[PDB]
């Protein structure tokens, strides 16, 4: 049974370690701070005396630290013990930093996978949990069931180590922009005395609509062609302006909605008024 | 049995008329420019010679004229023939416009419903389609089947006529902001060569996350209290800055992300650094 090591025992590291134990993998864990975790040891993890001892206990070493820099600082003293093992970094980092980490791993003879966790800690280890991995293909294929244990929707996205961070930041762009809109829509409703939980049941219809548009928008963006008949951007800009003005009249900050409107307007200025919302990608790509 | 009239045969007016015909209602249609209704007439709609003739043919009168001034210009000459009928304005614009239109209707003794269509035209008439209505409750109760014909999830949201626009614009605030993030996320991935249709299958994970957060966020905002168990807003603002930095480096317009960030930073400056994302509502409500 493949021995696995987890370095970094913040909440995400602890969740990863816990998923491995539920799967039945022998797990060794190490943290800079003594007080961290110890629930895992009760469930059978071995706490290691030193990062080197933790690396030596693992065929796969998972690092989940604060910053890319912190991971290099922990890892670079233990490079010698990592040689010939599999290193997976799920630390949130930029594509540039993942690729630099890949160069470092190559210089030390480490098969390296850059990973990203896309779900909250609570769902880590569940059949529907999504993680991305990029880098050494043999490392992923050899330890696929380990990675399936951390989340059943684990996906390898390619050999370029930066791609895990690319998928992560692209999905996070969508997520946090939608959470900003979610808070704003509720604030707009509250300005007229409507409780947020009165709006919430209805937002489900727009959840179903967004799921449909995910697939449609991707395929327009890949085609490079945006089709007008289902909806026209010119009229969509006018609809968004009604939101912008009502929220502004009510004293809300409207910087997000105005920014949404300007990008779409710019795509109209570039000639896409009869096209669908997908054409707004041209405003995002060619700001004035 | 109930005769229905549709005034204005743009795409939305046409979809509404088609939905009433699918349900078997006797439908009379009118447009200011000729030849809009020929497909509708072939399926049994009656074209009216004049707006006054059209109004007189329908117990329920749906007005789907996009331009406010143009719609008022048709309606005020037929005010006397609208007496004793039910007038439904299916338009977006603002709650204030609905309240103004309601005052006009009240002086003329017209029972008035302000309506908002929350789904694309192709979905109008579907059992799943969501439409909002506000205004005269006895009018809505008497013609509920006609409104259910237009969309099976038709919902009456209250007697103040402006409330349909409140629910509509609030939901649209979330929807169009999320569509902006969706295009922007796809654009970010494409700068690194990732096709949009490679990301699209994964976005389902973030959609179901959003569905849960819709309720959690609503309850926080109604409570006026935003504890964050695992995430500090201060740390969430830093995460947002890494998306912003990656997209800005790649040459994208990042207006929306910067605005999202600025509203959240304002909430930190207002004292919510230790709170959850729901506390960003304080930033939206008290811009610097």
């Amino acid at each position: 049974i493949t021995p696995v090591t987890v370095i970094g025992l913040g909440a995400m590291g602890r969740a990863l370690a816990g998923a491995l134990l539920d799967a039945g993998y022998p797990t060794t864990v190490w943290n800079r701070t003594a007080g961290r975790g110890e629930d895992l040891v009760a469930r059978g993890a071995t706490l290691a005396a030193s990062p080197a001892e933790a690396v030596r206990a693992g065929e796969v070493v998972l690092v989940c630290v604060v910053d890319y820099a912190a991971s290099q600082a922990i890892l670079e003293p233990v490079a010698a013990d990592l040689a010939g093992r599999v290193l997976v970094n799920v630390t949130s980092d930029s594509p540039e930093r993942a690729r630099e980490a890949a160069k470092w791993a190559d210089g030390h003879g480490i098969r390296y996978l850059d990973g990203a966790v896309m779900i909250p800690t609570v769902m880590v280890g569940s059949t529907d949990a999504l993680l991305f991995y990029a880098g050494d293909k043999s490392a992923y294929d050899e330890h696929e069931q380990v990675f399936t244990s951390l989340g059943g929707q684990s996906a390898y996205v390619g050999a370029d180590h930066g791609l895990a961070a690319v998928y992560d930041l692209s999905m996070l762009d969508f997520f946090w922009t939608s959470m900003s809109g979610l808070v704003h829509g509720y604030a707009l409703a509250a300005k007229d005395g409507v409780p947020a939980t009165s709006i919430a049941p209805f937002l489900k219809a727009h959840i179903s609509l967004l799921s449909l548009l995910i697939e449609v928008t991707a395929k327009d963006l890949d085609a490079g062609e945006y089709p007008g008949a289902e909806g026209n951007l010119a009229m969509e800009v006018e609809g968004i302006e009604h939101i912008l003005h009502a929220a502004e009249l009510r004293g809300l900050d409207v910087s997000v909605l105005r920014s949404v409107r300007d990008v779409a307007r710019r795509a109209v200025d570039l000639g896409h008024g009869a096209d669908s919302w997908s054409a707004t990608v041209e405003g995002a790509r060619n700001p004035a």
